[PDB]
């Protein structure tokens, strides 16, 4: 069959009976406040099978490192809770092995998660703070490193110190959307040339970087502006909101970092740090790789990802019919999206989660530090091409190592080039746009205020490049952006020494032993089992259109697109991959997120 | 064969020694100069010091291979 | 015309030929980079920049107000 727009379909009536019955499944609810959210998981939404097993190997290797950490503390309780586990890699692979009610996958693979990422005890053993398991300070910084028993210790693990390595995470790492030129220093933030020249050497002075744009600054001033720092069993976690300089070198070069003030404004307490610094200039870096931790994990990635898709997976759903031709390109890129969210709201960023613990602030300064980031997007000036040329950040000659924008500028160029072949076989004027009573509806709901729902800077949605950025967006943040800051947290962000949620010493002025500025060790194999599993799951593919259902059908069903379209958006994410992983061979600080074969089609985990 | 040692060197310093400050907080060794930079009375040899570069370094493993 | 002509001033009482002088002059002159030679611009060139080393130093801290 082939998609046609409501004013062109043959059959109107039957067309909006789907529409009304759809509606009455996805409803409206308010799990988080100022936000559209999913009222549950509607039953079309359930994760699929093939979700749920790949899920499931990842989910017992966490419970299984988690074991083997409890035989090593207090050196057949301790090894039942191990065959079940054992047994349970078992039943994905073989009971599930045909894929054609539900048994393990339903139960084990959800509860499972649930347990991880709601930071309860007792994630050993399933259907069969504890002082048996790794728990209150660390002996030496071995135990960090330790914990990794049956899952891989990550690389960045012992690379983490070098002041290169610090930089690479703001152009390759979780947060790398974070820096903006300056052509002059903030007043709160007034770095001397020694320190430039300290990082640099004397070939370059710090009013000639402000003068050939390779100054670079990058700020947390949203995490004060909102965080309100918690207590762990008495003991104070602490978050700062530093600003942080970096500078390339001459006639081209990398990032290299230059000044760190761990608070906005300058104080007696609160003063520059810089390269030459040695021990508190590795907290003054560790300060700010709490700010990163707290500003990545609920603005970056759970804030402008999962929380920015919510209402156009629910206003999608309830405007566009199942024979929208939008409905069919945008709908499968919101596989499992409604599905994480729920989880995520009522485990992950709830009181009592994952974040209450291993972060800083109450779980409700976390929530306000979301929905500000949320407030003030615009939808319509976030464009991966509009966004790098707002920092600065676009030439390639002054400012050389940006994988995130030269591997990401390939993939939104191929995404624009389908989107655009897309809108223009189904949209053949400017009439079918705006006579389209499902699309404008559709806009409604999303250019509505922030405070009753809406999508910040949506309007208006009136042309037929309205369109295609919109609809290039929202698969770019489905695919692309979710891929870049989702999947480092297993490679980037496992361990917690190199970055975590909280500094758990009050200063950057080092105060001692570097062991007791990191956090607990219930907690950081918490943080490290949990990062594992939303980081570690790659499970369906952009460019690759299929269904939820056993079969995985291809999705498509108008043969302009079965056998001309998609054919030429799969072959330009093929060209992508031949050239982001030739540059990305050279590099030492790898960029795999980008890399197309990786990338998902949609928010899952 | 010196041409061939110094640049295997060369190539092995500048691969884990990245930066000039991974020389010199490389405590292990500046304590490996130490008892080499000492008083040859005392034990050491004979104008060791200093190696706080990484050039400094890839002449002594130079040398000494 | 007088000076740094022949038989001048120059000619008699420094060391070196009239014509070597001028080569001298020319060197310089040739050398130089317009755009990049502020004062404040060579005061940190040559490192001289620190009042809190080399404290006494008129021409730098005269010339700069």
């Amino acid at each position: 069959n082939i998609p046609t727009l409501p004013q062109n379909d043959p059959r109107p009536e039957q067309r909006a009976q789907q529409l009304d019955k759809a509606r009455e499944t996805y409803k409206y609810a308010d799990l988080l406040p100022p936000l559209a959210f999913c009222e549950g998981v509607p039953k079309p939404d359930t994760p699929s099978a093939a979700w749920l097993v790949t899920v499931g190997k990842v989910a017992a290797a966490v419970a299984l490192n988690a074991v083997a950490n409890r035989r090593a503390w207090k050196r057949f309780d301790v090894g039942g809770t191990s065959e079940e586990d054992q047994n349970e890699a078992g039943h994905n692979s073989f009971l599930a092995r045909l894929e054609n009610d539900e048994p393990s996958v339903l139960d084990e693979v959800n509860e499972r998660v649930a347990a991880i990422l709601g930071a309860k005890p007792n994630r050993h053993v399933p259907p069969a703070v504890s002082k048996d398991g790794p728990n209150g300070r660390p002996q030496s910084m071995d135990d960090y490193a330790n914990l990794f028993r049956r899952i891989t210790l990550p690389p960045i693990a012992s690379t983490w110190k070098n002041d290169s390595a610090f930089a690479a995470y703001r152009v390759a790492g979780p947060n790398a959307s974070m820096i903006q030129r300056i052509t002059e220093l903030p007043d709160n933030f007034a770095v001397t040339d020694a320190h430039y020249k300290q990082a640099m050497g004397e070939g370059d002075s710090l009013d000639a970087a402000k003068a050939e744009g390779r100054l670079f600054l990058a700020d947390w001033k949203l995490i004060g502006e909102t965080l309100v720092n918690n207590t762990y069993k008495g003991a104070q976690k602490t978050v700062y909101a530093p600003l942080a300089l970096f500078a390339v070198p001459p006639g081209g070069g990398s990032l290299a970092p230059v000044a760190i003030q761990p608070g906005q404004t300058p104080s007696p307490t609160n003063k520059i740090y810089a390269t030459q610094d040695g021990n508190d200039w590795l907290a003054a870096k560790s300060a700010v790789q709490v700010a990163e931790g707290n500003y990545h994990e609920l603005v970056s990635h759970l804030g402008l990802t999962h929380l920015l898709l919510e209402p156009i997976v629910m206003a999608t759903y309830r405007q566009l019919a199942q024979h929208h031709p939008i409905y069919m390109l945008l709908i499968p890129h919101f596989e499992g999206t409604l599905s994480i969210n729920n989880s995520a709201a009522t485990n992950l960023i709830a009181p009592g989660g994952a974040v209450d613990l291993i972060f800083a602030g109450t779980i409700e300064s976390e929530h306000q530090l979301a929905l500000a980031a949320l407030k003030r997007h615009d939808f319509m000036r976030s464009g991966l091409p509009d966004t790098i040329e707002q920092r600065g950040v676009g030439d390639t000659s002054v400012l050389t190592d940006y994988p995130y924008r030269d591997d990401g500028l390939k993939i939104w160029a191929n995404i624009e080039r389908w989107v655009t072949a897309y809108v223009n076989n189904y949209y053949i004027s400017e009439a079918n746009v705006t006579q389209d009573t499902e699309l404008q509806a559709w806009a409604a709901v999303l250019s509505k205020p922030f405070a009753e729902g809406g999508v910040s800077g949506f309007g208006p949605i009136d042309t037929r490049a309205a369109l295609i950025f919109a609809c290039t967006k929202v698969i770019f943040t489905a695919s692309a952006e979710h891929s870049a800051v989702n999947f480092p947290q297993k490679d980037l962000m496992s361990y917690a020494p190199a970055i975590t949620g909280a500094g758990w010493t009050a200063a950057p002025p080092s105060q001692g032993p570097l062991k007791d500025f990191q956090p607990p060790l219930e907690l950081a194999e918490l943080q490290a089992e949990f990062l594992y599993l939303l980081g570690g799951v790659h499970h369906t593919k952009l460019g690759f259109y299929n269904s939820n259902s056993f079969p995985y059908r291809a999705w498509f069903k108008d043969p302009k697109i079965t056998a001309e379209l998609l054919p030429a958006f799969q072959r330009d994410l093929a060209a992508s991959e031949e050239l982001i992983v030739a540059a990305n061979a050279t590099r030492t600080f790898k960029y795999t997120y980008m890399i197309p074969s990786t990338i998902p089609m949609s928010i899952n985990i």
